[PDB]
């Protein structure tokens, strides 16, 4: 409830500069005994009372998953990869791989999913004949 | 009715800095306790008590899927890529491919259809004979 403890919640999706505003405004939402600060490493750091923390560090973890873009890398079945590249690229990262023949992505979950709809778009290889 | 929570609705399809007079203006609409902010990632937070936010996260939703424009790529049946690339391009993204023959689109769902109308105009492979 009342209890004043300092605790640090990373948004490492985002430079977490973006909240100063608004958990600095937490501080300024009631009584105070905050701090709000910021680390070059991106870590950011609370003091406070155990409610005003409680949705302070709810934004914290927030405006983390909720900047959330993240890494992963896919196989390419038939079609090579220097084509599937050559479509993704200029629509509008995208990387390709022949060795192993991988389509490479970043993004959210979302970016994610949208871009798996692109491969299941093609995955298919050409009955070229 | 009266109750204040904090609900929060991305507008993906644009940045959501366009509905900032409109939805501080929607807490300047009535007695206030709101909250309207933004993540770089594009998320748009509220605050509000049941109402002022109905009628504002009605306004985010709304501002997302009348901000559509979104993903599509479409078969191409006989008529070589490049071509009806050549012509669509310089009529004012479109993308060709050769290897499965595919004509590629983006836009909102009206861009889905007024291309697909373009698409109807020629799927036809011509007599050449």
């Amino acid at each position: 409830g009342d209890e004043l403890v300092t605790r640090i919640v990373p948004l490492e999706n985002v430079p977490a500069r973006d909240l100063a505003p608004l958990l600095r405004q937490m501080m300024d939402a009631g009584s105070v005994g905050n701090v709000v600060h910021y680390e070059p490493s991106n870590v950011l750091i609370l003091t406070g009372r155990a409610s005003t923390i409680n949705k302070l560090i709810e934004v914290i973890k927030r405006v983390d998953v909720i900047g959330t873009e993240k890494q992963q890398i896919i196989h390419l079945e038939y079609a090579s990869a220097e084509d599937l590249a050559e479509i993704l690229n200029q629509l509008i990262k995208i990387v390709a791989d022949k060795r192993t023949n991988s389509l490479i992505i970043s993004g959210p979950e979302k970016a994610r999913q949208r871009i798996t709809s692109l491969l299941k778009s093609l995955d298919v290889e050409e009955s070229e004949e």
